[PDB]
Parts: C-alpha cells; structure tokens; sequence
C-alpha cells in the first residue's frame, strides 16, 4: 500500500497549510490594525506640506512643483553608492540572503553578474556558516560541560535540566548577539533601542527589509565599524539559525502535545453522550 | 579524539572562510566596475536638473528645497504619491496589503518596499517572524516532499523507457538530475518570467532577475509582482503565491545541488593542488 503513506504526507501538508494560511490571515489583521492609523496620519500630512509649500513661497507654480517631484522620483530610482566598500556591502547583502536592497544594480550586467553571483555563492556562504555554527557549538559545548557538571549532584535531578541548558543558551546568546550589539547600534547610528533591537532581529533572521541599515546613514564610522559588524553578522546567523531550529522542535512538541489533547476532548465528549 | 577532529574542523573552516572573503573581493570589484560609470553619468546629469531649476527661480530659499526633498524622500519610505491631478490614493495596509507583508516576512523574502512605521509594529514583526519562519519552514519541507514524490512518480516512467543496453546505474542519475534542473527551470523561472514579462510590463532580463532574486529569499524590493497600481486580474496574485511556495522548494533543492557540485570540485580542486606538487615539473 504505497498510496497510503502518500495519503498521510498529503493530510499532514494540507493541515500545515491551513495552519500557515491561517497564520497569515491573523498577522494581516494585527498589521493592518496596527499600521492604517499611522499610514493615515502621515498621507495627510504630506498632503498639508504640499500645499504648505505652495503658499509659504508664491514663487513656485503649480506646474512646476509636478515636474520637480517627476525628476525626484526619477533620482530615486538611482539613490558613492559603488565605491570599494560599498560593493563589498551587497556581495554580502547578496551571499546571505539578506538583501538590504538599499543598493540593488540597475545596468543589465549587474542583474546578470548579481543572478550568477548569488546561485554560486549562496551554497559557498551555507559552507562557511555551517562551520561556523560548528565551531560555536563546540565552544558552547564546552560551556554546557562546566555547567552541567557544577549544578548535577545536588538539587535539581535531571529530564527538567534540558530546559535550563536551553534557557542558559538563550539567554546568553541574547546578551552576546542582540542585546550588546543593540547598544553599539544604539550609540554608533543613533537608532532608538528598539529600532536597534528591530534591526538586529530583521537581519540576522535574514528577512533585511533595508529600512534599517548599520552603517547605511552618511555618518563618519570608526575604522573597526564595519568589519566588527561583519564578525557579528557572520557569528549572529549561526545563532539565529539555530535559535531558528529549535523554535521550529518546539512547534513541533506542542503539535504533538495539541493532537494528543484533541484526541482526549473528543475521547471524553464521546463516552460523556455515550451516558443515555 | 574529540581534539583531533576539532582541529581538522577548524582547520577546514578558516580554510572556507578565506575562500569566502576572496569571493566577496572579486564579486565587490566585478559590481563597482559594472554600476559605477552609470552612477556617475546620473549623479553628473541629476546635477545638471538640479541647476537649471535652481537659478530659473531665485525666490526660492533653495536650502529649504534641499531640505524638501529631505522631506519627500524620508515620506516615500512609506509609500506616497504626492500628486495634484490625482489625490486620491491607494492603501498599502490595506486587507491584502497586510498579508502579502507577512508573506514576505515568514518566508524571509523581505521586499521591505512596505515596512512597519510602529513600534508596536516592530514588536509584532519580531514576534511574528520568530514564530512563522519555522512554521513556514515545516511547510516548505512538506511541500518539498510532495514535489520530490511527484519527480519520483515521473522518474519511474522515464527510467524504464530508456534502459537500453549498456545501462549502469549511477551514470543515470545524472540524466535524471538534467531532467530535473531542465523541468524546473521551465516551470518556476521560464513560465512566471513570461507572465511576468506580460503582465507587469517588465523586460525579459527583468523578470527573469526578480523570479532568482525571490526564490533565493534575497528580496531587494525593487521589483515586485503585483506591486504596481495597474489592474491585476485578480487571479494573478493567488497563482503567484502558490508559484512562490513551490519555488521556494524547488529552489532549496537547485542551491542543495549547487552545493554538492561545490563540494565536488574543491575535491577535486584539493587534490589536483596535490598532483601538481608531486609533479612540479618533472
Ligand atoms: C550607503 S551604503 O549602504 O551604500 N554604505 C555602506 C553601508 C554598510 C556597510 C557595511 O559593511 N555594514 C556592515 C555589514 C556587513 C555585512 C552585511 Cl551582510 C551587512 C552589514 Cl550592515 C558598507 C557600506
Ligand atoms: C504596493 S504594495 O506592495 O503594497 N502592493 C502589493 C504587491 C504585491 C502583492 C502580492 O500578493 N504579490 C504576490 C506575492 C505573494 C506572496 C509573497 Cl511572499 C510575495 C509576492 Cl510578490 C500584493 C500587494
Ligand atoms: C550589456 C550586456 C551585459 C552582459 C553581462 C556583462 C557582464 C558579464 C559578467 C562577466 C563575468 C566574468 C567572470 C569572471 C570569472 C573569474
Ligand atoms: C557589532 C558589535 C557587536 C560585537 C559582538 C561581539 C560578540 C562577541
Ligand atoms: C519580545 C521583544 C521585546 C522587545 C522590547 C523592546 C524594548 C526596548
Ligand atoms: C573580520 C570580518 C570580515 C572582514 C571584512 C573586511 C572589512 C570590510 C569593512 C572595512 C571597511
Ligand atoms: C496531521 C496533523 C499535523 C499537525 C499540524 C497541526 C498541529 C497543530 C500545531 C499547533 C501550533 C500551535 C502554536 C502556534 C504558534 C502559537
Ligand atoms: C500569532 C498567531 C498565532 C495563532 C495561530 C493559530 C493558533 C491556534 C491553531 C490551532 C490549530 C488546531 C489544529 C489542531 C490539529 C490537531
Ligand atoms: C474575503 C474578505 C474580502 C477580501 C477581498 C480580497 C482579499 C484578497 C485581495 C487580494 C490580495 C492578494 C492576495 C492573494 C489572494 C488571497
Ligand atoms: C538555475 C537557474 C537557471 C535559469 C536559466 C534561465 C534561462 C532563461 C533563458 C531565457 C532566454
Ligand atoms: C505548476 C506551477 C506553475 C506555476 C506558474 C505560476 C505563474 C506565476
Ligand atoms: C532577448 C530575451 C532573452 C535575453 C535575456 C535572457 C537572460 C540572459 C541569460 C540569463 C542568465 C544566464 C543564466 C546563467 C546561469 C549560470
Ligand atoms: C581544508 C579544506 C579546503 C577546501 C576549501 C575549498 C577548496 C576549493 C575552493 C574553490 C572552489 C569553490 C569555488 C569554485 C568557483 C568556481
Ligand atoms: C565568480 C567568482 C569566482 C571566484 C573563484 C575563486 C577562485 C579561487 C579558488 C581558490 C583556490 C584555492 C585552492 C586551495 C587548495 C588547498
Ligand atoms: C486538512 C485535511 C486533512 C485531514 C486530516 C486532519 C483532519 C482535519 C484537521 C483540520
Ligand atoms: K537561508
Ligand atoms: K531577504
Ligand atoms: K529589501
Ligand atoms: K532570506
Ligand atoms: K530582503
Ligand atoms: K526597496
């Protein structure tokens, strides 16, 4: 019966499925009753400023104002952008799987150069990531082999300590790879403690929506800036990705755990109206 | 020997490392020498607009026209268009709007062209993207799976019509990884490239560059299906959906691939760096 086992894998995708749909469904509600308010606010306002500027200097046409934001929104689509460092910047953008977007090509040969560029690069990137979350691994490794030995023989037995083990890593990990590096974002770009945090999540997470860039701003940057935050860019996505993973075990323990209670619900309200 | 292996791992891991920052040194040189020439013949023409504006009108306090478009640039971050003959505009957080961004956050693609301006916002984004990225990873995997089944169901067809005479195991699976990456590059570039191509009005070259810079999850943002305010049949964006889901999976298992054949030529690489030794010329 090797349609059967097909049947199970197509079920078990089909309730995955409904649980993302689902999931996107609840998220477009929040965002949307969290940011229409602000988008309101804000459409109003440049629409006031407009106008603003027509009366505060009568030396302007209508007309002319029109062509103006034609020719700026003509320059933004260009934004030194190339330079040495800067190209640097989004081959790495590029390799991650990032992609800030703050600076994409527009020559025909750059999209082609960028499509050959990532799909070499993307696996090369994974190998160097791998090793890595290897090595950090095993220095955690030897961290866990000194606290696993100080705090075994006394009170707490074990099966429960698993859980502090992670707890210990996550906690660490938060200190070392978001929490300190949101301090020097913090104070380097001038970004708000939250933005800071914001940031650090949306890139090392790989999502780069590119509204927040470290270093982005035309700011004078130490020499050891940049190449610091490439060390923590290189050491935080091995973190997140296994910080990823193990988020991804526990859903998969509470799914586990939400099928078996449903089965008790149902295993109790059968022989409950079985009781004529 | 825990040591031992350590070392060996270390030892190879910095070895990648150098390789990787030699591969980010040519591919930073390769793009300044392909956009810098573009960039300078814009910033010298932008110039040039910026100047025959900026004495045609001298009333005008021309630093507060900089500061202008200061203005403007930090208002188009959300998403404006700040025009007189057309007031009225269309929400970017609107019912789909919303949801087409949390598309774009649980699969990690981050176009950005839309990005929260809210703190709370913010918070939520976190929370969502911590949450639903191994969410949706446990669905990318389903759905790899089925596709993978699918290729075996196909496979299972092709590879008994042509066991001819001669036939050796191994030296079909390559025919079978050919098929693969020719199918699939019909499918989930080809195919969407064209309706691309047709329906959002971009270039062929465009197209084709926006499907890799999507399924690869980069996601610069400045290409997006549906993101232009033109008409969409309504039932474009439920298919690009799906097309971005099965892509996603096809695209996991071509940069797998693309790995291995990595791991297959620095072998052979390593170890033609040995012969060339033994050799050194007689
Ligand atoms: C206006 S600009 O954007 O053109 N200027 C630059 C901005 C940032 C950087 C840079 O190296 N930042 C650290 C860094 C390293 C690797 C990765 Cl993947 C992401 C990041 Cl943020 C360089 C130039
Ligand atoms: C100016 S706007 O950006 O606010 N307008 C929109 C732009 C695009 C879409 C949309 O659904 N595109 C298909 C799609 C689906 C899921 C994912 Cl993850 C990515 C993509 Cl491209 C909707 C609204
Ligand atoms: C105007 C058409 C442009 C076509 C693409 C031009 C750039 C081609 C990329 C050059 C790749 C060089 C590979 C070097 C390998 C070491
Ligand atoms: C960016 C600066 C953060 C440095 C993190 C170092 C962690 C060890
Ligand atoms: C969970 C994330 C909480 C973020 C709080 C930011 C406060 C600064
Ligand atoms: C160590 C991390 C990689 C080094 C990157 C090289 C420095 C680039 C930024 C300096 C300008
Ligand atoms: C055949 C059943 C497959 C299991 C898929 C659904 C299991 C339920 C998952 C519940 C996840 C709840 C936590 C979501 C984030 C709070
Ligand atoms: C951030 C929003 C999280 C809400 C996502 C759904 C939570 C509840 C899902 C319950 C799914 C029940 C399926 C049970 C399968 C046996
Ligand atoms: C179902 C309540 C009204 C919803 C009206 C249209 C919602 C979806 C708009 C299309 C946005 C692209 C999403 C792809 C199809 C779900
Ligand atoms: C692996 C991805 C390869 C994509 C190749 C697409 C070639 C399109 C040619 C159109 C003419
Ligand atoms: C079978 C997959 C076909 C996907 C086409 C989507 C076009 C956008
Ligand atoms: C005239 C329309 C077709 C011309 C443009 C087709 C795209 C150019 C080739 C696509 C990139 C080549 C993939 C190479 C992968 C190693
Ligand atoms: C100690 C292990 C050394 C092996 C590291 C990789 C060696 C080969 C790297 C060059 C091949 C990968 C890029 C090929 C570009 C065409
Ligand atoms: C498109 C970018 C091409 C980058 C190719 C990198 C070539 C450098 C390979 C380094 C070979 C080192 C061999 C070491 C053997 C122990
Ligand atoms: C989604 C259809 C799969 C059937 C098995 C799961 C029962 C329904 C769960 C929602
Ligand atoms: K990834
Ligand atoms: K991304
Ligand atoms: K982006
Ligand atoms: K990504
Ligand atoms: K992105
Ligand atoms: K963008």
């Amino acid at each position: 019966s090797d349609s059967a086992i097909n049947v199970m894998k197509w079920k078990t995708v089909s309730t995955i499925f409904l649980v993302v749909v689902l999931y996107l469904i609840i998220g477009a509600t929040v965002f949307k009753a969290l940011e229409q308010p602000q988008e309101i606010s804000q459409r109003t306002t440049i629409v006031i400023q407009r106008e603003k500027f027509l009366r505060a200097h009568p030396c302007v046409s209508d007309q002319e104002l029109d062509e103006l934001i034609q020719q700026i929104v003509a320059a933004i689509n260009a934004g030194s952008h190339w330079d040495l460092g800067c190209s640097f910047f989004f081959a790495g953008t590029v390799i991650t799987t990032i992609g800030f977007g703050n600076i994409s090509p527009r020559t025909e040969g750059g999209k082609i150069f960028c499509i050959i560029y990532a799909l070499l690069g993307i696996p090369l990137f994974g190998f160097l990531l791998a090793g890595v979350g290897d090595q950090l691994g095993t220095i955690f490794g030897k961290g866990i082999a000194k606290v696993e030995d100080t705090f075994i023989k006394w009170n707490v037995s074990q099966t429960k300590i698993r859980i502090i083990s992670t707890i210990i890593f996550i906690l660490f990990g938060c200190v070392l790879f978001v929490a300190l590096p949101a301090v020097i974002f913090k104070h380097i770009e001038g970004w708000s403690a939250l933005d800071a945090i914001y940031f650090v999540v949306i890139t090392l997470t790989t999502i780069g929506f590119g509204d927040y860039v470290a270093g982005g701003s035309d700011i004078e940057y130490l020499d050891f800036y940049k190449p610091v935050v490439w060390f923590w860019i290189l050491v935080g996505l091995a973190y997140f990705a296994a910080v990823l993973s193990m988020i991804g075990d526990w859903l998969r323990v509470i799914a586990k755990k939400t099928k078996e209670a449903v089965g008790e619900f149902r295993a109790h309200a059968a022989e409950w109206t079985a009781n004529v």
